């Protein structure tokens, strides 16, 4: 979800945990230097960050087009490293782009295998289930216009792994070498690891590291844990007036074990809950013995897909107007109802300490 091209969220997706947080520079601008993304890609999430020279209102134009064109490659199904040679070579057509550095990485849901670039950019910190954090070693890319190429490596992320992407504006804070900066954000990221816990991971992490220090370029901190999925969602039940009211408290279990957020919990929560309603109450079937069939699961596109099957009724414009897509089909002995609502969480833009 963006809002000028922008990214203001990151999705969620049954094999990963996602959390975002940034700061600006800059006083009274939405956006500096620094971006990061996420794409929820079905068999694989691709995450990035990247930092452009000089933030810098100029600084905010190059990092909007550099952002859209890695996007457009990736999103059209590219591989990581396919994507970063297209936008090195579309870089001399964006003036200011040269030298701009990013970190690409791309997780395997099924095996955890999750390849990433350091294009001239400081490598990912892993903390990993046991709570041990350290930096994976840089790829070997250097920056956009460097023609280092882009060679990429492989980790293998476990179950409770996490990985962060970061700007330099994280650990070149004022008044801090280094090497120090750098060994201080492992040992705290290792420290908070023993909300979702990558939430935390990402808050405390960035807000112990600027409290007393404050920051002087553009900060951008985008973490991801690996998690098992949550096994979907599945319910029959009596076609009675208390349906509803037993979806519901289900659907917000499920919906909270997923780690969605409550405007996402709320708007499919109505939806699914008028559904069940509407099939109780239009409701011809004599027989309402396990009248009801409702179904719901969390792709690796970051959508929520449900469906509500009945045995015929004598919901449109509501459900549309609250979720990304819905659908209504009808059939002799049946009804069914679907919706589509792609999942996201607002990234933490925050203001604190120069
Ligand atoms: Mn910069
Ligand atoms: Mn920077």
């Amino acid at each position: 979800l963006y809002f000028q091209g922008a990214m203001v969220s990151v999705p969620v997706v049954p094999g990963a945990d996602i959390a975002a947080e940034y700061l600006v520079a800059a006083e009274d601008t939405a956006a500096g230097g620094d971006w990061f993304d996420a794409l929820a890609l079905g068999d694989r999430l691709v995450l990035v960050v990247g930092d452009v020279v000089g933030h810098g209102v100029e600084a905010a134009a190059v990092m909007s087009q550099l952002r859209t064109a890695l996007r457009m490659q990736i999103s059209a199904g590219y591989t990581v490293v396919e994507a970063l040679e297209a936008v090195d070579r579309f870089h001399k057509q964006v003036p200011g782009s040269k030298s701009a550095t990013m970190c690409v990485g791309s997780l395997d849901f099924t095996s955890g295998e999750f390849q990433y670039c350091t294009a001239g950019h400081p490598p990912p910190l892993l903390v990993t289930a046991d709570a041990s954090a350290r930096y994976v070693e840089p790829t070997g890319a250097g920056p956009l216009g460097s023609g280092t190429g882009f060679p990429v490596r492989s980790e293998v992320l476990n179950i409770g792994d996490a990985i962060l992407f970061y700007t330099d504006g994280l650990i070149e804070r004022p008044g801090r070498p280094l090497e120090a900066s750098t060994a201080e954000f492992a040992d705290l990221a290792a420290s908070i690891a023993s909300a979702r816990p990558i939430d935390r991971l990402c808050s405390d992490t960035l807000e112990l590291l600027l409290r007393s220090t404050g920051y002087n370029d553009d900060v951008t901190l985008l973490a991801m844990q690996r998690r098992a999925p949550t096994p979907p969602l599945h319910i029959t039940l009596d076609a009675t007036i208390n349906a509803a009211r037993t979806v519901r408290a289900q659907l917000r279990e499920w919906l909270a074990e997923i780690g969605a957020d409550h405007s996402d919990i709320a708007d499919i929560v109505h939806a699914i809950s008028e559904f069940v309603e509407n099939a109780v109450e239009h409701g011809y079937a004599t027989d309402v013995s396990k009248g009801i069939v409702v179904a719901a699961a969390l792709a690796g596109d970051g959508n929520v897909r449900a469906s509500v099957i009945d045995r015929g009724q004598w919901g449109l414009a509501m459900a549309e107007a609250l979720v990304s897509e819905a659908r209504i089909m009808h059939g002799a002995g049946g009804t069914t109802a679907t919706l589509t609502h792609r999942l996201s969480r607002p990234a933490r833009f925050v203001t604190d300490t120069m």
